[PDB]
C-alpha cells in the first residue's frame, strides 16, 4: 500500500486560509512545517474545529486562535476591558459573549479525559472554559456544560472523523495517532 505524504494531504484536505494560518503560526514558532508535517495537521485541525466552532453561533464567539501572538493578547486584553472579564495566562482560543468566558479547544489523538485533565491544570483558571474533542466522537467539557447543541457538535465530529479516515486511507492515520505529546 502506498504511503503518501502529510504535506499533500494538508494542502489537499483544509482550506487555503487555514493552511496559510498554520503556515503563520509554525513560522511565528520558529518550527518547519516541511519536518514536522505531523505538527503541521495538527496545528490546521485545531485551527479548522476553533473556526467550525465560532461559525455553529455566528456572532456569539470572538475568535482568538490564528491571530499573531501579539494581535491576539491585544484582543484579549480588549475583550477583558470591554466586558470586565478576568485575564487569562495562557491564550485561549474563543470568547463566549454569551456565557461570558474564555474557551480554550483541545483537539487529541490521545484519551480526552487524561487531555482534559492536562489542560485544565496547565491553565490553572477557575473561568476558562475548555472543550476537548477527538478523532473518534469522545469529548470532554469543563463543568460537563458543551455549549453547543448536539446538531453542531456532530458536525466537528463528523469533520474529524473524515480527516482520520483519510488520513488512513493514505496511510498517515499511523503515525499522525503516535506522534502526539
Ligand atoms: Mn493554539
Ligand atoms: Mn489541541
Amino acid at each position: 500500500g502506498p504511503l503518501g505524504s502529510m504535506e499533500d494531504f494538508v494542502r489537499q484536505c483544509f482550506n487555503p486560509m487555514i493552511v496559510e494560518l498554520a503556515e503563520k503560526t509554525m513560522k511565528e514558532y520558529g518550527e518547519d512545517l516541511k519536518i514536522e508535517t505531523n505538527k503541521f495537521a495538527a496545528i490546521c485541525t485545531h485551527l479548522e474545529v476553533c473556526f467550525m466552532y465560532s461559525d455553529a453561533s455566528k456572532h456569539r464567539f470572538e475568535i482568538i486562535e490564528g491571530r499573531d501572538r501579539t494581535m491576539a493578547w491585544t484582543v484579549v486584553n480588549s475583550i477583558c476591558n470591554t466586558t470586565g472579564a478576568e485575564k487569562p495566562k495562557f491564550l485561549p482560543d474563543l470568547y463566549d459573549y454569551k456565557e461570558n468566558r474564555f474557551i480554550e479547544i483541545g483537539v487529541t489523538r490521545r484519551e480526552v479525559h487524561i487531555y482534559y485533565l492536562e489542560k485544565a491544570n496547565k491553565i490553572k483558571s477557575e473561568k476558562t472554559h475548555i472543550h476537548i474533542f477527538s478523532f473518534t466522537g469522545e469529548e470532554m467539557a469543563t463543568k460537563a456544560d458543551y455549549t453547543l447543541d448536539e446538531e453542531s457538535r456532530a458536525r466537528i465530529k463528523t469533520r474529524l472523523f473524515t480527516i482520520r479516515q483519510e488520513m488512513a486511507s493514505r496511510g498517515l492515520w499511523d503515525s499522525f495517532r503516535q506522534s502526539e505529546r
